[PDB]
């Protein structure tokens, strides 16, 4: 059923649910082969009639720490790759935003960038009080245009969306969960458990009654789809301009950005 | 001038606060004739020019349990029945949204479902710390399509409203006050007087000020009619498979629903 | 030169292209004919200054602003030609700020009330002393709340705390403020400039271009309400001629409104 | 239940049509009476179960001049009066964008300002060729606020809708049809027979199918609800300006206005 | 495109794939074609080969609608019913999200769930002897499977409630008069005119005729909710009285007498 | 007052009217300098008390061929120049829908890509029936970006709009009245003197009625804004891809473009 999607796990979990994992180097980084599967793998759950519920995380301690250096290289460097990546990042908020079977991530330490929209546009987060939460991107030099503006300012309202998309000051888990941003938080060492709980009550609930349900409130998120693909494309207007040669440099080599 | 409403009790405060009691068997469940008078007592209050303020409660320490067992009987078993039902619900949520006159809402014990709407879509809600909120919808079977859809993610925003709504999992008063669902929370026996002080406040303010102040913040969920008429469609198909059968007979029968 | 155009405003610059913008009148930095003027007119010729990064908003001192000057409210209320001029002053300052894509960063002392709040509420970043009063009064003068809460106090707070401080006219603290995400911060009285300052120096040294297209692309969500605060706005300036504002304003001007 | 729309006729057709008709003095001219009646029977009619049409004309070769002399004095010179003016004319526009009964108008003559709401916001409009259809407003020295900007856009386009509101040139019945701002065109002669052919095929045909078609249409409308709304606020602050003085003044002499 | 087997795919020049609904009785819509139609155009948007669909009946009839096989399953049964629901919002979702040009060859009849492909193609070429017909109403469920999504936006509200409502046929020529499709030739230049067209777009500037579509298609993208609801009042319609004698009257080719 | 805006000419008619004159080489092309004062010329014609209305032209038979040979290299070849490039784009639409004063367009011969966007933005258009309007995005090699998305669907509806903007098949004045793109058409000779009308026709009337009428039906295309800027970023991501160099060289080398 997945063999098209070969960066990502799917190991079954009980009663329809299918564990999505996210496993790769630097605290699962979304590089080039990821960022595609990623985009692309929600239209294919929603069709497979196993599959109930997706719980999404990361492998050990981290959701992840975002796009890589190769996935931002590759759109700095080239014209045909760049659009590429847009479309996937693009696709990415929509498919999951157009997705009728429901999404519980477990989050844990790192939830930065890429792999963020997962974490923060599952139907139900469960984070660790001490996850990492960051946009990263006005840090790395570009427009927040991966998934913020389709829905922060609906998570946290729109002075704390601000505060935190403009600055990219970390936000802990037990922060997010107080402002909005996420379902709910618990101790690292119960977010695997209290996710598989949430994902196994919904997967042997009154499934057209959730699915339709989530469906009904997503069209909120998809009200702002313009907004988002705005942002989208101010992002990517970004790369090939100088503040991000410099933000990466600074990420690369453990220091601060001199723009 | 309601005889027409005779479910519901009516009962002049001062200075043209009416108070709108509930008060049914079953903690104030709604029956097919409380869910017609909920729907279409609003236009008349609108006309009423002894009304200035509807103070809205249950009686005891209950809002409303939410329909009786008879009435979604009636909504799975006849076809006009349930249209009849469907209509209902949707006037209750735009009859209130389009109404000028401030509502107060005086929240003790549950409030669920059908009288959960009255509750939450009040101008001011006040909140018993140990009140019980739950929507209900997913656990009996059918998509949360009576109001929530029109204003939980401006009430809490997405990540609150998509863990209650989807998993049913009771919101205490003092919970709802946090996250932004109700206007202010206090114990269980300063509700009614708080209520009230403020119902009789709105009463003897500046009226067109009060009333337009209102009306153009409702804008912002009129914005949303169109999500959610398609949530209150998709409740309604739900009323026609084989989940709500076992939703309503585990309800009846006390017991786990096995979907 | 480039503000001799704006001569109730006081501009100084600070490091790294912040610009501060103080509000610095009598009788804690009252917004008069002038000062309406020119905050509703200032933002345009900042866009276009590049020497300016970031403006760091503020009064004067221990107050950001007790609100309008008697002779604004007089002018308002007593020449049809003068009113609507104040009007598209009252449009324009939302409108031109939202419109800004440069940050705002605001640093709230002691009151906040009017053009003042306005300029406050819709700053980017808003840094509230934890006893500064931030009042939306209109209700309680006599008029509808239809200088700027209509276009985001919804996206704030949520609608029930929206609705209860707009329609009540409770102060609120900075410190409450903040709880309810009506503000980005909260900090001790003498932490507040030190704060904003911090903040608006970090986004004057940050990436511009990023920054910048990160707040546009979130201020379409106000955008959108557009059409609901120009309702709002023409809501308040029918009731300027009203009787309630005469008892309203003649009470505040001389306890209890008798409306 | 009719008995309370005194200036209206109600006249039972064939199949569940009723006929509605506007009989008045100077050409079906709308006095307050009728201005209230013409706003507020809508609801009325929706839950009469023995209606399942409204076929609404003038009396005689014409629809409605417009406002009367009485009415438009009033909302010049008397504020409470204005006030209640301006919610009819809001109510007359969203109660019937809000009726799920389908609504024919048979338009011959004149139809103009407040009975050309009615003529145009009719799910099936049927014009004379000869008819005279005319905005009025921007020439009586008010904004179109009275429905226009509800619609016109939608039926016409954005060209020839600032074409017609801003000039307020005559629009026959005939280029009316050619530019899409009704929905046929025939001669004076057959426009009650065409009309009523209609509407007796339509309370003929299947009626929540119909009903809910023009629901779902009538959505659009609803979304420029609020845009609606501040169009009505800027005329209702016009009537309250100098221009209107010359604009009734020109009217009722026979003169160009000379504003 | 193994996957398809109901769709006829002709691969055409220059990366133009034609798209041909064939079958039996003027290419009528059976259960196949109805999954086939909705699931097609996400494998096109990824197929590298494609650039551009012409999409066709073949001979002269665009096709007559959903067969009689498929509207007797969704009377007649619930999975089924939820089954082609489904497959119904994504053929019209999934055209709107489709990147790619599609241009329709429209002769003969095209009507309802055929005639959502000719009307939702990008550029419709239809012979001035096409014979449009939404036919929901005559049928006797609501207009519910894409009108509510477009015609508003394609002839303006008057004609769109017109032949909504009535089911009158609607010849090519009179839509492209009133422009409900983009052109009109007649039926023997039909297939020339659209292979000229499509031909054309696929030897253009690709990505800026798609992000052009894709840009254009956010307009009914924030009408989704709006074609939602005008859905499940469709489906809610599907076990009503009414379809059944629309349907007997269809077989039987007499009037249908439904009150 | 205009001694900022040099490319423009600024020649005073009757009774507050501006007349606006594009004089440029190859048919008034727009170059760098008339395009930044294009875009920002509108806030300063609001605030000037002596004008009421502009009347925009082009000098001689044509309003403008669209952007120069180096206006395009430029956007092509320079990151910063690109940037400011879009930002005077998006400003000239925005700038324009936030105009309150009313824009008559005199369109003769040709009008075209950045010169067209003030020819159809403008409130009244007269069209020569032998102008020559041609939007031109797709033929160049870059999305229609600079203001069709924002309008061109709620002029002639979607499929003419699609017709013509992915096609760049040249509109005639004649054939743009009829589909609904302009408000009126005339032959080549009476089209000034018709503008003029129609210009001073509005000055002589009554000023705050026009200006909130045009105000708003704008808020019809500002709920559009997301949608225009979304295609504006997708047009300059355009700029830096391989198809515009071919565009633009087959425009030099006058022949067809081989993408
Ligand atoms: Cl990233």
């Amino acid at each position: 059923t997945y063999q098209d999607f070969p960066s990502l796990r799917f190991e079954p979990g009980e009663h329809g649910v299918l564990n999505l994992v996210l496993d790769s180097p630097g605290l699962n980084s979304v590089g080039p082969q990821m960022h595609r599967d990623l985009a692309d793998v929600w239209p294919v759950i929603d069709r497979d009639p196993d599959v109930r519920v997706v719980l999404v995380r990361g492998e050990g301690k981290a959701f992840s720490s975002g796009g890589s250096f190769e996935l931002i290289d590759e759109t700095i460097g080239d014209y045909e790759g760049r659009i590429r990546i847009m479309r996937e990042a693009r696709d990415l908020v929509l498919n999951l935003v157009n997705l009728d079977k429901p999404v519980v991530s477990a989050i844990r330490g790192p939830a930065v960038g890429a792999g963020l929209v997962v974490a923060l546009l599952a139907d139900i987060s469960v984070a660790s009080a001490t996850a990492k939460i960051i946009d990263g991107h006005t840090k790395l030099g570009v427009a927040a245009g991966d998934h913020a503006a389709i829905c922060w300012p609906l998570l946290v309202g729109m002075a704390k969306a601000k505060y935190y998309l403009l600055t990219c000051e970390t936000l802990s888990g037990e922060e997010a969960e107080r402002i909005g941003l996420v379902s709910t938080c618990v101790d690292d060492d119960e977010v695997l458990p209290t996710a598989t709980r949430l994902a196994e009550n919904l997967a042997q609930g009154a499934q057209n009654a959730i699915r339709w349900t989530k469906r009904s409130l997503n069209h909120w998120y998809r009200m702002f789809g313009p907004t988002f693909e705005t942002s989208l494309g101010l992002e990517f207007l970004g790369f090939t301009g100088p503040d991000v040669q410099e933000g990466l440099a600074a990420h690369r080599q453990k220091r601060p950005a001199r723009f």
